[PDB]
């Protein structure tokens, strides 16, 4: 058995992206007997794209759990569908904003995430962290890498589930936001790990 | 040197409120060679303001914190001002719903809090916790409180400095909000904890 | 040339929803040679179906705008996909809380709209309109209605356009929503009423 | 009798402040006999407070209403306290940022609107106007002017009622902040210049 785990590096500014330690921290940890392989994507499309395709035949993981930063949000938030459509509210990491482009032209407007997802949040729920259902995962490089990693599993036959997590900015992000007048939502990045952990055993225990 | 800190207990339904946790664990405890006393509040008009005066004359303390919880808030927030007014949103713990009465007749319509507020700021964005200060402290208890404390001080000549500070609930309080369907913003208990060690530490430098 | 728009009838406790009244207010109006056509659709799953199919067949529109509220959003939302999935976070009218079911089993994952979006936003924006593209309808009644009429669409040729249209709470539903401790953004009745008008010249001219 | 009501210029980047034609819009109108005048101030400490002083000794109005923008708001607010401070979290239109410093050294903390507010919201509620009573007009122009009027009423013993105003955006200028990736509230014009005459109409109802 054998788990991937994706993070990004920062973007829009921001000096860091908790998703990119989270990946870092992960990488090479077991869980039972299963193996945790923890690699960090680029926010940049088409690049992206090709570190997940190499990434995903390299280690031909079982379970994919792709991880990103929703500046923003409350809570965790495990996304329900990959949309197969680019629309970027700002540019990425190389400048380039794409607009009302297919991810993948020909393939399904969309996938639903195959990770037991009301199972995950549950099992949050129980250990007293805050998540629920994101019905999108926008249109930028988190749903892009979502996407391309369910339409893989679709048609490579792995992994076998795949899925993708939102995690709210950590505390120290919110620093400098205050200057600016306005306080988004934090969560600590401690509760953001376990909750990348928990949503790998739960859908470790869902496969055979 | 003698420092009060305060909490209040459960109030609109909640199971818990995490100042009186707060409260409690900072009784007692010592700040170089000052000293704390941590005490726990009612939800609750008149009582509320018994108890408080009674606790201030006991201890008579040289500072005095009033802490609180702000549903909804997303970071620490440190009260500017205190209002001599009464209009609850909701009942308090009595079944009381006040509605647009002084605190005290014939007192000054505001008291600006004493602790060395930006300060306070500064250093909890030092330690890389969120916070920011805040013009209204509501017209609940919490202002109640905080009224009441500026006027001991403005009448009785202590303590010497006095305050307000609100917290955002703590994660676990969360979850029974998630199938309400609405996610508010939520920091660990420790955070907060250190948070408002943080202020005393800082009012006591404050001091002569 | 036929346009069939609908609207939904009140639900979730409110006394009214703008929608209904909209569809009522379009309803046997002409914009050039084309005719209008306004229906009121039961916030029921199962009968919504029911009464959508009927309608469709009765009518066989060229460009169906389904309408509906969207409590808490702040700007007219036009609906970029529709989701083969129902998740209701609150019961219908009828008290079913439907939790993960497919809306059409077999059938694609999502559909995208067929209406000129961008145009339509577009053309809003020309006219002083906030308006923006949503990619999520919610997996409630409104997403129903939409994937079912873009599934029509996809399998029976007509409408040839199909989309939904999300807005705010008009002014006077905020009132009692003020005493609840929240006040949350609402639009004009005309503003709205108008911004469907020019959905709907827009697809007009889009076609053929 | 005589009504002053004022509005601000723009500022802060934007194109458009509504509260300048709310102003200009009023300016000579009559409610029975009383006589209206509408001023437009400039969003410039020092200068405002030069322009509002010779405005009301010139005029005498036995009721001043100054109106503002708040962006972000989604009702009509009612200021219930000004306070005796300025804290500019952007600076005004000629650049000054002033941090805590008093609005006029040995006044007090602050006055209490001398507006029937409570009357007003309540005749707005019952036009269909969503408002609330805001407890904090903020620390810069708006809450600047509103102390400095309620002072002069104390001082000098005219106007007899005074009170602050805030309003949301208008539509049109939330259409360049759907780009910038957010939509802040809006509500339209019509209903924003009702909501002040009706103000004005409670106030003089409420005088003699």
């Amino acid at each position: 058995m054998k788990v991937l785990v994706t993070g990004f590096e920062p973007f829009g500014g921001e000096k860091i992206n908790p998703t990119e330690r989270i990946a870092k921290d992960l990488d090479g940890i077991k869980i039972g007997d299963a193996q945790v392989f923890g690699r960090v994507l680029p926010v940049v499309f088409g690049k992206a794209k090709e570190v997940l395709e190499k990434t995903l035949e390299e280690i031909k993981p079982d379970i994919a759990i792709h991880v990103g930063l929703a500046p923003g949000r409350s809570a965790i938030s495990i996304e329900r569908i990959a949309v197969n459509a680019i629309d970027a509210r700002i540019p990425d990491n190389e400048g380039k904003k794409i607009e009302d482009e297919p991810i993948v032209p020909g393939a399904p407007t969309a996938y639903f995430s195959t990770l037991p997802i009301k199972k995950i949040m549950k099992k949050l729920h129980e250990r007293g962290i805050p998540a629920y259902i994101s019905n999108s995962a926008g249109l930028y490089l988190s749903n892009y890498v979502m996407y391309l990693s369910l339409h893989h599993s679709a048609t490579k036959g792995y992994p076998k589930m795949s899925g993708f997590i939102h995690v709210p900015y950590i505390p120290e992000q919110i620093i400098d936001k205050i200057g600016k007048g306005q306080v988004p939502p934090s969560m600590s990045y401690e509760m953001i790990l376990e909750a990348v952990k928990v949503a790998i055993e739960v859908a470790l225990e869902e496969l055979l």
